[PDB]
Formats: structure tokens, sequence, C-alpha cells
């Protein structure tokens, strides 16, 4: 394998003797050269780990070198002073300051130039970081709600163009806000360019995607591989109109690329690179878990994937340091913390921790989230879980079989359970919410609907305010950065269209998308409405979680509480936080608190609370008490 050094000195040969001379001395190439140095060891190990002797990897990765330096060269200086903060402060991550939020440009503000005039409600909120959803050219109709790209450099002519979308980034960081996108590197549209041109035989794309000549193959991988979309198609193949069929573990139009092929690699690092110098801070890395396959395994977590990743953060460690990802895998909590590293994924969703906070609010009990909290939670140094509520997508019970086994609970049984008692189909339930997918041969199942809707705010329910204060209150203080699903801090409600919506009606998934609420929204400020109940409520959290530094990092240690309902855990040694999962008042005895403080002062109520009595929280009550 070459070095850096050897590697370097080609990449300068494209420039004159004159010009050479000039570019050695500049602080661009001397920056690039430095993290060359220190980064291109990674990379090659990485990408060696992965192609080993293939003859294309020593050209790709000249050819990709080359780019980067283009790239880096090109990229805007503020960009750059971006690139040696973070460089030099890995840890921003985890930051009590931060909380971020995430909305679709198309449903929350009509279009980019709409959104950048929604920064300030973004300030007033207090967002430090703003996630957007699939900007780029997608399919007209279906697309996945864009996650079908079929151009990565074209943003979608609805929502404005490659040039508002740079405004607004600018805009954003203006405002103190860091900008979010996904890196859809998984999977393209069936309309690509790359996918029609592979599959019409362009010499130049071959084998850029998995095609085979008939169900041979297909057969055999369907043996291990998962249905993500059972409704949409069975296995992970989808047929062409020639009879051949391709690799689509989604859609049937969203075409798996071929990452066994280093010419793959080397068009998403381009890819990468030019989302990079947009502005873009932190990029989602959807799919990260199904970038590579292997006949006779699930196809899912497998090492060369972990390699790729690690390769494309190299990458970025060398033309684009500010630059972070965010790993989204959701599967089994064992795998879901091998994406997170500093190396890897520096960041990401921490879906058993969500999932959890649904079941708990189901059972009251808090077994579950407890045994989550004391195991599952910290962190490798230098990388943070992004903790939510609710997103785009549906909820999947992806806790351990494992790990509830332990608690004396079945995890097929459980999950029956819970997705009855979510899409209202089980006496006494406040939840409504939607099915979405129930998979007949195996008897899964995932909910759609908001988090108001979950709660049961579209009947009123008058736990239902409290009930969204107390899920947000642990994401919010557990450690990690936040992230909000936009919407819901003013209570908004399950769309009531896409249901006869011809390119929704087959995806429930649209009943938790609603659009920007006016109504809600101009109530946030008036404490009679749940709208204001749920916006000052959870504001208040995040005044507190920022400016208060007994938040800051990501490690956690929990407190048994000594009653099934109440979950407590502590925060540097200074935070005790209490969270009561019982429709019913919950004491904590005060002989369970006689390590604490007589008094504490609750950052949530902002009264002063005795500790060495029984504490009695009233029903979702929550409290953050200053033990120090
Ligand atoms: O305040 C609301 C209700 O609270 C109480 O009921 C709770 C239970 O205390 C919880 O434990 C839970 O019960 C679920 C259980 O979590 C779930 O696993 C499932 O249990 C199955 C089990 O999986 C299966 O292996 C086998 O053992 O059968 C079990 C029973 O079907 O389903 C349980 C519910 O049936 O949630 C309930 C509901 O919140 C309290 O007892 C109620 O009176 C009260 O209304
Ligand atoms: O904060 C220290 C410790 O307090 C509690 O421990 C209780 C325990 O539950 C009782 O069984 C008894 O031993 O008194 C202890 C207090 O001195 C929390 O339960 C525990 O998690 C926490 O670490």
């Amino acid at each position: 394998s070459p070095n850096s050094q050897y590697l370097k000195t080609r990449i300068l040969d494209i420039y004159t003797p004159e010009q050479r001379a000039g570019i050695e001395k500049s602080e661009d190439w001397r920056q690039f050269s430095r993290r060359m140095d220190t980064h291109f060891p990674k990379l090659m190990n990485e990408l060696d780990s992965v192609y080993g002797n293939n003859e294309a990897l020593l050209p790709m990765l000249e050819m990709l070198l080359a780019q980067a330096w283009q790239s880096y060269s090109q990229r805007n200086s503020s960009l750059k002073d971006i690139d040696i903060a973070r460089e030099n402060n890995p840890d921003w991550i985890l930051s009590n300051k931060q909380v971020g939020g995430v909305c679709y440009v198309d449903l929350f503000a009509g279009d980019l130039k709409g959104l950048k005039d929604k920064i300030p409600y973004f300030q007033e909120l207090g967002l430090t970081y703003l996630y957007l959803m699939p900007l780029f050219k997608c399919p007209e109709g279906k697309s996945d709600g864009g996650y079908a790209v079929s151009s990565y450099r074209d943003v979608n002519p609805a929502l404005g163009t490659i040039g508002d979308l740079r405004e607004v980034i600018a805009a954003l960081h203006e405002a103190g806000i860091s900008a979010v996108v996904d890196f859809i590197f998984n999977h393209t549209s069936n309309e690509h360019e790359w996918a029609q041109r592979c599959a019409a035989g362009d010499p130049l794309f071959d084998n850029f995607y998995y095609i085979f000549p008939d169900r041979r193959m297909p057969d055999q991988y369907d043996r291990t591989l998962r249905e993500i979309f059972p409704d949409q198609h069975p296995g992970g193949f989808s047929q062409l109109e020639d009879g051949r069929w391709v690799w689509t573990t989604f859609n049937s139009f969203q075409w798996d690329l071929n990452y066994s092929n280093p010419w793959v690699f080397r068009a998403m690092a381009g890819e990468m690179l030019f989302l990079a110098n947009l502005g873009v801070d932190i990029l989602r890395m959807d799919a990260v878990a199904f970038i590579w396959k292997q006949m006779g395994t699930s196809c899912e977590n497998l090492p060369q994937a972990h390699a790729l990743i690690r390769a494309f953060n190299a990458v970025m460690r060398i033309a684009a340091p500010a630059v972070f990802f965010k790993s989204q895998a959701i599967v089994h909590p064992d795998q879901v913390v091998q994406y997170i590293g500093q190396d890897e994924c520096q960041i990401g969703y921490n879906p058993l921790q969500m999932a959890l906070l649904w079941n708990t609010l189901a059972t009251r009990e808090v077994n579950l989230l407890h045994q989550a909290l004391t195991y599952r939670h910290n962190l490798p140094e230098h990388t943070a879980w992004v903790n939510y509520v609710r997103s785009h997508d549906d909820i999947g019970w992806t806790f351990a079989d494992e790990d509830a086994a332990y608690l004396g609970i079945s995890g097929y049984d459980h999950r029956q359970f819970l997705n009855r008692f979510f899409v209202n189909r089980f006496d006494g339930s406040f939840a409504r919410g939607v099915p979405f997918q129930y998979n007949p041969s195996t008897g899964d199942c995932r909910v759609s609907g908001t988090a108001a809707a979950l709660v049961g705010l579209a009947q009123d329910d008058p736990h239902a305010v409290d009930r969204i204060k107390l899920l947000y209150s642990i994401a919010l203080s557990t450690g990690g950065l936040p992230l909000i699903y936009l919407g819901d801090e003013v209570g908004t409600l399950n769309d009531d269209d896409w249901s006869q919506d011809s390119n929704k009606s087959d995806d429930s998934r649209w009943a938790h998308r609603p659009r920007y609420n006016e109504a809600l929204y101009a109530q946030r400020n008036d404490p009679s409405t749940a709208a204001g109940q749920i916006y000052q409520g959870l504001r208040h959290m995040i005044a507190v979680r920022q400016s208060n530094p007994r938040f800051d990092g990501g490690r956690l240690v929990t407190f048994n509480t000594n009653n099934k309902h109440i979950i407590g855990y502590i925060r540097n040694n200074a935070l005790l936080a209490f969270g009561n999962f019982s429709e019913y008042p919950q004491t904590v005895t005060a002989h369970t608190l006689q390590a604490m403080p007589f008094k504490a002062h609750d950052l949530i109520g902002g009264k002063t609370v005795s500790l060495n009595q029984d504490l009695t929280l009233q029903p979702y009550q929550v409290m953050w008490l200053e033990i120090a």
C-alpha cells in the first residue's frame, strides 16, 4: 500500500513547476498535507480491509485524493475556520448547550426561502441544530418522502435551488445553528442517471448496483434477508421490466448501491465532499447497516459496512474536518452502538431509549427503561447519542429480547401488546396511532402517529400534555444531543388526508408528517391551551438544559427509586432526575432518599423539595433536583 507522502507528490503533478512551488507554500496545502499524514493511514487501512488487492483500489484512491484536495482548496474560508474549531473540540456534540430540531422544508415552511424566514422561531425555541429532510431531486409522486434520490446535486425544484440551500445554510450559521441533512448513500432512485446507465449496460457504470439475471441468487439471499417494507415486496429484490432482478432493500424504486465496487465508494465520497462544501455540519448516514452484502448473512451490520463508514470518516478528517456523521441504525441494541465511534459515526440515533420511552408509557413500568439507561447509555469518549421522542419514521420496538428475557419478559409477546396498545386495540389505551408494515409471516409491526396522537391529545386526554413533557424531559436530560420533531412542541396531531392521497395511502408514516399548524403555533404563548402548555413546558426544559452545566456531557448513573413506576438517574453527580410514568401519584420513600440532601431545588417546578421525607410525584410529574 502507498503512503501519504507519495500520494501527495502525485496530487501536485497537475501543477506546472511554477504553480507547484506556490501551492506547497500555501496555508490550504499545509493544512491538507498535515491532515493527510494524520488520517490517511486510517483511510488506507479501512479501504484495504474491504477491497484488498483489487486492481482498482490504487487508481480509485489517487482519483479520490486528487478530488479531496480540489474540494478542500475550494472550501470556503468560514467553513475552514469551523474545521479548525471542531478539529480541536471533538466534544462539541456532547455540550448541554446543543438542542436540535428536525422538519420537512415543504411541510414546515413551504420552501427554502420560507424556511429561511422561520429561523427567528428556531432561535426563539433555542435550537442550535437543525436537520432538514431530503432536499434533492427525486421521482415525482412516490419517492419515499425524498429518500429515493435522482440527483445529489439538483435541489427539488419545489423547494428552491442549490443557491437557496447555500443561503439557508449560511443564514443558519449566522444564527448559531448547525445545518444537518441526509447522506442517502445506500441507494439511489431507479431514475438516477447512474441507475439508468448501469441497467442500460453502460460500461462506465458496470456493477454500480446489484443486478441479477433471474431469481437464483435473489432466492438464496432472501433466505436470510429482513423485510423492511413487506407491503411493497417480499425479500430484498425487485424485478425490472426486462425480467432481471435488482437489490432493493427498501422501495422498488430505490436501488442499493454496490459498494463492493471501489468506484461506487469514490463516487459517493465525491457527493459527500459536495455536501461538505455546502457548509453542512452533520450528515445523517441513511441506512448505514445495509451498505455491504454477503450471501448467507442478514446483509446488515457486516464488518465491511463499518469499515466503509470509517473510510468515509477519514475522508472528512482530511478534506472537511467540520463534517460529523450521525448514524441512524435502527437495529438490535448491540449493533446500534457499534456504529458510534470517533472514527466512524461520532453521534447516532438512540432508538433504544426512544422505543422504551413509549413502552414505559404503555406499561407504566420503568424496568426496561432503567435497564437500558443503566447498561446501554454511556458511550466511548468523543461520541454522543442523539436522543429523540419521535421522527419522520414509524416506531419500531427495537429493545433486545435477551435484555427483556432477563426481566422475565417475552419479546415477541411484549411487542404484540405494544403494537395493540399504540394503535388503540387494547382496552383503555390512550394512544391513537396507526399500524405500519404489519408482516404476516413474522408477526412484526411498527407504529405511525405523532407524539401528541400517541399520548392521547387527539381526544383531549387530560394527561396528554404531561406525558409529552415527560418524554421530552428524558431525551433532554439523559446526556446526548436531543432532537425535537418540530411540531411536537405545540402538540401537532396526525395528518388526516394521507390515507386518501394516492401517493401516500400505502405508507402510514405520512400520518405523522403533518404540515405546519398555524393555529397551534399561534397559541404557543397562551398558558390556557395545550399548545401553550406544551411549548412553555418544553421551552423551559430547553432553557434549563442549555444554561445549567450539570446537564453537560452524555454520561449518567441510574438511581434505584424502589418504585417500579418512577425512573431515576443522576447527571454529573449534581442533578437527580425523577420521572413518574404512572397516571397515578407515586412515591419515592424517605428511606430511599437517605443519601440525598435534606432539601434540593427542583428546576422543573422551581420549588424547594424536601428529601428527608417521602417524595410523592403527581401523575407523569418530572423533577430535576439539584443535589450538588
Ligand atoms: O394503569 C393501566 C393498567 O396498568 C396495569 O396493567 C399494565 C401492567 O401492569 C403492565 O405489566 C403491562 O402489561 C402488559 C405486559 O407488559 C405485556 O408484556 C403483555 O403481557 C403478556 C405477556 O407478554 C405474555 O408473555 C403472557 O404472559 O401474557 C401477558 C398478558 O397478556 O400484556 C400486558 C397487558 O395485558 O401493561 C398493562 C397495561 O398498561 C394494571 O394491572 C391495569 O389494571 C391498569 O389498567
Ligand atoms: O444515592 C445513593 C443511592 O441511594 C439509594 O440507595 C438506597 C437503597 O435503595 C436502600 O436500599 C438503602 O440501602 O438506602 C440507600 C440510600 O442510602 C438509591 O436506590 C441508589 O440507586 C443510589 O445509588
